[PDB]
């Protein structure tokens, strides 16, 4: 498949939560967390609060966050893009919200197919996204430099950011 030959996050596009196509070369020169989100997960509150905390404190350093709603995990993102955006606003989210997608399967977003086979994007037992709130860390070149699991609170990520800024 074509997404398999991609070199960078910056070769992909995705529909934002308003429905506008974003070319992800927009993020060239920025360090990015790309994460799959859900509104009705045991981990929704810590992930959203800690992603907003990291964006507040490192946006000025060049941190950007891309949140992808995904309903594939206990169906914990059943809402519309409208409802999910309002939900996010509730956490004072000022980072980039995207339209709801699949991250696993034939219809997985090609960025999500690509990230999960990156030399530094490999998972622990196969590459499938295992639950809500997986985080990939993307360098200023759009290369995947770390994957953190659903069990790894986003502030876990703070210690590695200075390596990529």
């Amino acid at each position: 498949d074509d997404w398999r030959c991609a070199r960078s996050m910056h070769e992909f596009s995705a529909k934002d939560i308003d429905g506008h196509m974003v070319n992800l070369d927009k993020y060239r020169g920025f360090v990015c967390i790309v994460t799959n989100v859900a509104s009705q997960c045991g981990k929704t509150e810590v992930n959203y609060t800690q992603l907003v905390d990291l964006h507040a404190r490192y946006a000025e350093c060049g941190l950007r966050i891309l949140a992808f709603p995904c309903n594939q995990f206990g169906k914990q993102e059943p809402g519309s893009n409208e409802e999910i955006k309002e939900f996010a606003a509730g956490y004072n989210v000022k980072f980039d919200m995207f339209s709801k997608i699949c991250v696993n399967g034939d219809d997985a977003h090609p960025l999500w197919k690509w990230m999960k086979i990156q030399p530094k994007g490999k998972g622990s037992s196969g590459n499938a996204i295992k639950w809500n709130f997986t985080k990939f860390l993307i360098d200023k070149n759009g290369c995947v430099v770390k994957r953190y699991g659903p069990m790894e609170e986003p502030l876990v990520i703070e210690k590695d950011l200075p390596h990529y800024f």
